[PDB]
């Protein structure tokens, strides 16, 4: 129903000396000012910054995690954050509030041995949040190549669907998800070239330009709350405008 046409200039929030990293905002319906970031492939720590001026002064507070993150692919929903531990085939849930943890394992995804759902960011799981569900991508360990995404249940922290998009991860740069339409890059992160109706099954046409820079994309990821595209690239956090049809 509602397909992305194309992406506006980026805005550029920060330049920092981490080439790869997340920056990240609450999705839901909360007022919420609060930016999460993380740093480097792997780690126990989260940066939480009150708000952007905060994040402009380098002003953070340490958060320590229950269970070592990999990757960039993170999510917050809901003032929980949705992440991948390392070294397994599990999800976990860490709630910022109460600062408890849930985890959720998924049995046929890649998850080590440089086998990555996006070799560009060393990402094996990609989560994420939009108006149509709460989502995990990741990349099959049955044929160790098809793009596959699991429908959550927010309430349960558990796969209600799981999809096969077909499309091998070798022909994948990054991905989002807006609209309940997937969208993935080619492997140079320049445009997106393929795109799947997640709870329709079906691939439909996608063929739009993203960005010019060719900077090393670590994180891109749509955010329902404002409708635009969240990356770090090269250590530069940018936000883009998104034009719907
Ligand atoms: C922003 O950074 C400057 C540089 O040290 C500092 O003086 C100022 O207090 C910071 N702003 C805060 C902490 O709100
Ligand atoms: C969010 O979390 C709160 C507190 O854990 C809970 O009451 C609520 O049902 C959750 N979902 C939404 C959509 O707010
Ligand atoms: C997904 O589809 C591919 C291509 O048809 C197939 O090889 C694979 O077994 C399917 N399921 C999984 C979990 O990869
Ligand atoms: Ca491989
Ligand atoms: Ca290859
Ligand atoms: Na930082
Ligand atoms: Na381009
Ligand atoms: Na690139
Ligand atoms: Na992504």
């Amino acid at each position: 129903e509602s397909m992305i046409t194309s992406i506006g200039n980026p805005v550029q929030v920060l330049k920092v000396t981490e080439t790869f990293g997340t920056w990240i905002r609450e999705s839901a319906n909360k007022s919420d000012d609060r930016i999460w970031v993380t740093e480097h492939f792997s780690g126990i720590m989260v940066k939480e910054f009150k708000d952007q001026p905060s994040l402009l002064n380098g002003s953070y507070t340490f958060i320590h995690l229950p269970y070592y993150f990999h990757g960039c692919g993170h999510v917050v929903y809901n003032n929980s954050l949705y992440y991948h531990k390392g070294g397994s085939n599990t999800l976990v849930r860490f709630e910022f509030g109460q600062e408890t943890s849930q985890t959720l394992k998924l049995e046929n995804a890649l998850y080590f041995d440089r086998k990555y759902l996006f070799a560009n960011s060393k990402t094996y799981f990609n989560l994420a949040v939009d108006e149509k569900g709460l989502w995990i991508i990741y990349a099959s360990s049955v044929d160790g190549s098809s793009i596959l995404v699991a429908q959550l249940d927010e309430r349960t922290f558990s796969v209600v669907q799981h999809v096969n998009t077909t499309y091998p991860k070798s022909k994948a740069g990054n991905a989002f998800i807006a609209r309940g339409i997937l969208y993935v890059t080619d492997t140079k992160d320049m445009r997106v070239t393929f795109a799947f109706d997640l709870l329709g099954g079906k691939q439909i046409n996608a063929n739009f330009d993203l960005r010019t820079s060719q900077s090393v994309l670590a994180m891109l990821a749509y955010n329902m709350r404002d409708q635009h595209l969240y990356s770090w690239e090269d250590g530069h956090l940018m936000l883009y405008p998104v034009q719907f049809l």
